[PDB]
């Protein structure tokens, strides 16, 4: 019964809870969740089918850039497009190294490095 | 665009591991092989399977003994897999700024592996 490590953060004013997966090498954004952020349009087709990580799902295309707000701060992230994926956004060890952040299980609180910007894990009764 | 994976040295019964840590890991996780290496197969519970389980077995990390729990898999490519459980028992920070895992029952800390003293 361990709790798995989410947290709040928007893509282009947009709520996404986000799984916080160090073991990840890449962050990926579920399409259902590309389409309801309006993100698409920054969805680079020629990608498709490029994916570093065993699955079950096809690569749509690879966002090179777009702002994932945690708090007051706006972190520019790549990510590739996932047909579905279980949650809306996994982020993945590239995006936690590019910001350089601290996962702290004693606070239970992910450190954006740049701003020393926190923001909470979800409790259960909040996971998606 | 070729992110380097998170291992850490640590010591199973005074014998070398390389382990990877995964936030996003429910359960932590010890080879076969390198349980058979580490001479800890007696500690595992046969009864849980996954070979089974090793329910307190201490790991050392620098200077640290920790007590873990652990379930042990036939074959994982990797020696072991730190999770999120033994994370957060030990109330640990990956710090991707310091590069160093923090233990938080203790206040140690050693450092992420670099991309030559990596496994495999
Ligand atoms: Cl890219
Ligand atoms: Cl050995």
């Amino acid at each position: 019964q361990v709790v798995m490590l989410y947290i709040n953060c928007k893509v282009n004013g947009h709520p996404v809870k986000a799984f916080v997966d160090s073991g990840a090498q890449m962050t990926i954004m579920s399409q259902a969740c590309a389409e309801r952020c309006n993100i698409m349009r920054l969805v680079d087709r020629r990608w498709a089918g490029i994916a570093k990580g065993v699955g079950t799902q096809k690569i749509i295309g690879r966002v090179h850039l777009a702002q994932v707000q945690i708090e007051g701060d706006f972190l520019p992230c790549s990510f590739s497009i996932l047909e579905e994926q279980p949650m809306d956004m996994l982020l993945g060890l590239d995006m936690l190294k590019r910001h350089q952040c601290s996962i702290d299980l004693k606070k239970n609180v992910l450190v954006i490095g740049t701003t020393g910007s926190q923001t909470t894990f979800l409790p259960e009764g909040e996971l998606p």
